[PDB]
């Protein structure tokens, strides 16, 4: 024989480099204030699921079939595909299943696909909201094959009913990626595109708390658009993965996480006041969702500044540009902040809004060492009296 | 407190449903033998690492791995991050081909497949045919039910003389080619993919490698991985795994992985079946059932009765529907890693060639099953 044994075989017996290393990021994970609006904290119960012997399994269909089930009646779909590694695959599988090369598609952005597909962006303005008759007039326009919903980096909330609308006026595909909502969708806090795309894609990691991985839904599709959609996925699935998705769509059916997205969306509704209290501008003016844009143009910061100013104070933001940024996309005029992470560890709004405080306190001072060094140490507080997983 | 975030409640006490499900497929694998080629069990401490909060993650850890793929292979660049081997080729393409370019293959691009012949052997002259008539801009070696030796400086040669990139996908061999027990295509690729669970039995996930490149194209190559982040658990994973590929125990598995397929060939020969191109020459092997008049499809079924998992596989001409098949493929690394030696193999070959022997034959089927279970028994994979 030659049995494995677990009590024998584990990472800190074997591999001290690789522990020392998972140690750091598990404190780094805790005395860090994330702040990436797609980052959150997975249940042990989706850890469970990613470390268990599935791993080893080729492909079995019931740990898929409790996916497939759970997908469908968390989002009211008629489909869902739950194999695909990762949102970006699951993308992928759409252009695929749909789309011709050299197609035009129209997309959304702020004012490899790219090199097949010919993509026609709709920009957000400076106003920050989108103008659903100047999108029809670029949907006229351009006459693309596809348009694609869903944003990065939009604090509006998106209406795919119009959106379909627009699509079915030049008998396009509304496609809609929803991997950066899906999780506020799932709770009924943010309007649900699966009635209204023709197909619809996500990842189950971000505002849904699971798994690293993709899920593709549709409603009202036929089977021979379903037939498309399941052959252009693959090269087999992440069986440890897909029990992860499987228990996260259950955790995302209770009303704890309800009440967790509602807290999501007061929570960046209170950063915003904040730091509209404080001087700085936020792209539309606000949020109604779990994310927004900070916009620093009149301030002479650069995202880029601002992001490593706060990494240094324990605070974890992106970069990102803002509508008709006058800084290149290496450097951007913005940084976008959300917060599912925060939110999940325990903060409510008081917490936040001295976060917020203490963030403008840095961008206010942003070669203040003391300054730094004194939210550095409020962070690390707060993040001791609201631990991860405990 | 975060209630969903605490330990207390698992698997078990919150999704009975779930749970049922995943603990039926851990007897599974503990109660078939499994001859899938494709198929291996990974360490406690890959899963471990795959089980961590490393997937809350959006670096040590990376390099960690890279540093490992590179010393493993001898190789001077590695990309440890895409989710499997189909996005580690698929990244290879795009990040060397455009649309519409002729691509030259073993079994977005016009593809020229090179197709072994009846002998089970590939004739580098027609690889050679095909290759300087239709001038593809790559040549990709790699393929899934070969028991040969490929000679990858000879297709180099033949990618030299057109200009081509050579791109092996290793994933079917690699675990063998870490171990130095099979032909090495880095010196001879420039650029090589696999899959890190199979003969590597690492977790599930993809790899790219290259030497002798510059850092223009090993940029293109990084580039091109994501067209979002990768599975920075499954990273560690494969850290910890490719450690473990560099312990002297696994060349001595791998050595014995090649010693139980080539003496399973010996049995299913010696017992009238025949073996395409005739043996093999790694770790796993084709058997041809046309002259059985049965289908790789039933084969699979009636081995599946007693408790042998196999997959079904075509043959050169098969006469069959590639979903039914004349043939089955058969793979030692799973059977060897929980610790079967070459008397135990030989007894397992002999009783799949009692069942397909006679596959109605519901006593040999019973007999067999209860043989299996036994072995099973005393072969546990995890404990």
């Amino acid at each position: 024989s030659n049995a494995m044994l677990k009590r024998e075989m584990n990472i800190a017996d074997y591999d001290a480099e690789l522990w020392q290393a998972m140690e750091q990021e598990k404190v780094r994970q805790e005395e860090h204030i994330e702040l990436i609006a797609s980052e959150n904290y997975t249940s042990p119960r989706v850890m469970q699921a990613q470390g268990s012997q599935l791993t080893n399994k080729y492909a079995v269909d019931v740990v898929e079939q409790l996916a497939i089930d759970r997908a469908k009646e968390l989002f009211g779909a008629d489909y869902a595909n739950v194999q695909p590694h990762s949102g970006s695959q699951a993308n992928f599988a759409v252009y695929t299943a749909l789309l011709q090369p050299g197609d035009t598609v129209l997309g959304m952005n702020l004012a490899f696909s790219g090199k097949l597909y010919n993509i026609v962006p709709y920009g957000i303005d400076e106003s920050g909201k989108i103008d659903y008759d100047e999108m029809a007039k670029l949907a006229k326009e351009h006459k693309p094959k596809m348009i694609i919903g869903g944003f990065s980096a939009y604090s509006g909330v998106v209406d795919w009913a119009k959106m379909r609308e627009i699509a079915d006026s030049i008998g396009a595909y509304l496609f809609v990626d929803m991997a950066h909502v899906a999780g506020l969708i799932a709770a009924g806090v943010y309007p649900n595109p699966v009635p209204h795309a023709h197909v619809v894609t996500t990842t189950t990691h971000k505002t849904l708390a699971g798994p690293r991985g993709g899920l593709i839904l549709a409603k009202g599709g036929d089977e021979e658009l379903y037939k498309k959609l399941n052959s252009a996925v693959f090269g087999g699935p992440l069986m440890h993965v897909i029990a992860g998705k499987a228990v996260a769509l259950k955790e995302a059916m209770e009303p704890e996480f309800k009440v967790y997205q509602q807290q999501v969306a007061k929570n960046a509704k209170a950063m915003v006041e904040v730091f509209l209290n404080r001087g700085y501008k936020v792209v539309s003016g606000g949020t109604e969702n779990h994310l927004f844009l900070l916009d620093l143009v009149d301030k002479n910061l650069t995202g880029k500044e601002a992001d490593a100013a706060l990494g240094r104070a324990n605070i974890t933001v992106n970069k990102n540009s803002v509508p008709n940024d006058p800084k290149s996309p290496f450097v951007t005029s913005g940084i976008r902040i959300g917060s599912p992470a925060v939110t999940r560890r325990g903060f409510k709004e008081a917490e936040v809004k001295e976060l917020a405080g203490w963030m403008c306190d840095v961008l206010d001072n942003i070669n203040d060492e003391a300054t730094i060094e004194r939210v550095k140490a409020k962070v690390l507080d707060i993040c001791a009296r609201f631990p991860v997983y405990a």
